[PDB]
């Protein structure tokens, strides 16, 4: 009924229409060019690269290295889909870009640069990345100023990523995991909310709390390695009797508790992923729009329903509640990419959204100025964003497709992490059956 091929071909080149930094020469995305060149720690260390995290041109650390983490463990759990799409090489050339960004950013064994830019001064320009000539500060964690969450989530996406890269490319998987055992020792041993430290971040990316972000970190290590203090770190700061109430950026509890339950055969987990998942499923605690969307809150309900089709997808392959898990993911996955009658895949499908709250794409080639006039502008965003899944509708299915509504057509790394891994599933699920 959809071409999830065409999906995940789309959704990558979202991905890669984030990116920073100097380009290659295969860029696939022709009105992207070289941008935050001069993007650099205090010490002239080169901080080039990474995504920007949404229409907007900050490298927000913690939601990029949780987008890698979710995109990782997707491309580990259904490389069949990924490889049956002919999508497989291009996920993993995806998520190497911003593996080798955190690389970057780890400065030394106990510094790492979490932003880069003003999210005051970037959101008050509007305008191409390329064209970006405002101050880009650089700000990182340290043993002043700690970051637990953001180190442990980094930690987690360089675990999953030399899980990913073991097999092709052992050198840079190596390194991945030698760094991810250092900033995890980091964010053990300096202990504090990053977004405290890194006070930009706390408008935008607040991070409640880094319990959870010490247990993901650690159950990530411990599939990594095999090595039991990790899976003791895991139970020491891991929940047996909390339900997760959201899989995102901020919240991380059924990630752990899945992963332990499927990757560690750790049974303690167990009841509280399949209560999250009837959590989720119909006749749950999530109320579901007319048209059938899973809509846990007017702020990106669409990736909100599609990380938790991606758990669901997970937790489907390891047989937990499959037919269940499978029937409600897809659901949603078709919800987003038609089934209400218009697809919330930008570039993708029957009248897909025209106006995504999104910069690079609002401008008109180049050389035409670009600025407010394209911010305001009636008409449909000049450049197609092909893949960019938006944060949706409101509770009664509605949405205006209008660039100024920041929360319904806001785009976003983290909106499309879970959602990219869900499609690659059920496309394996295809194979499947
Ligand atoms: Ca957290
Ligand atoms: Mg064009």
């Amino acid at each position: 009924q959809y071409n999830y091929d065409e999906v995940l071909e789309k959704s990558i080149l979202f991905y890669e229409a984030e990116r920073s930094g100097r380009l290659p020469a295969n860029n696939r995305i022709p009105y992207r060019g070289d941008s935050a060149l001069g993007d650099q720690g205090n010490q002239g260390q080169d901080l080039t690269g990474g995504w920007y995290d949404a229409g907007d041109h900050v490298k927000f650390g913690f939601p990029m290295a949780f987008a890698t983490t979710t995109l990782a463990w997707g491309i580990l759990e259904f490389r069949d889909g990924y490889e049956a799409a002919g999508q497989y090489n291009l996920a993993l050339d995806s998520i190497r870009w911003t593996l080798n960004y955190f690389l970057k950013a780890h400065v030394s064994d106990n510094e790492f640069y979490g932003q880069v830019g003003d999210a005051n001064t970037d959101h008050a320009y509007w305008g191409r990345p390329e064209d970006m000539t405002m101050e880009r500060p650089a700000w990182s964690i340290s043993p002043s100023a700690p970051g637990s969450d953001l180190a442990a989530e980094t930690a987690a996406a360089l675990a999953a990523g030399y899980l990913v890269f073991r097999d092709s490319d052992a050198a840079f998987a190596n390194n991945l995991l030698a760094h991810s055992r250092t900033l995890y020792d980091f964010a053990l041993n300096n202990r504090g909310i990053y977004s405290q430290s890194i006070s930009n971040a706390a408008g935008f990316y607040a991070s409640s709390a880094y319990e959870d972000e010490l247990a993901w970190g650690a159950a990530w290590l411990y599939r990594a390695t095999e090595e039991q203090e990790y899976l003791d770190r895991a139970y020491e700061f891991g929940t047996t009797t909390n339900t997760a109430w959201a899989y995102d950026w901020n919240e991380k509890i059924v990630g752990y508790q899945l992963l332990l339950t499927t990757s560690a055969g750790q049974t303690d987990f167990l009841p509280r992923v399949e209560n999250f998942l009837r959590n989720w499923f119909p006749g749950g605690s999530v109320q579901y729009t007319p048209l059938g969307l899973a809509w846990l809150a007017q702020w990106g309900p669409n990736r909100y329903a599609a990380n938790a089709a991606f758990i669901a997808l997970v937790s489907a392959k390891y047989n937990i509640l499959a037919s269940e898990s499978e029937q409600f993911a897809r659901s949603q996955i078709h919800y987003m990419l038609g089934d209400a009658g218009r697809s919330y895949v930008v570039g993708f499908g029957n009248n897909p959204p025209q106006q995504p709250h999104h910069r690079s794409s609002s401008c008109p080639d180049q050389p035409a100025e670009c600025d407010w006039d394209e911010f305001n502008q009636p008409g449909p965003n000049y450049q197609i964003l092909y893949g960019a899944l938006v944060g949706g509708p409101d509770q009664n299915d509605q949405f205006e497709d209008l660039r100024s509504d920041y929360i319904r057509n806001e785009v976003a790394n983290d909106y499309n992490a879970g959602f990219q891994g869900a499609v690659a599933a059920l496309r394996a699920i295809q194979l499947r059956d």
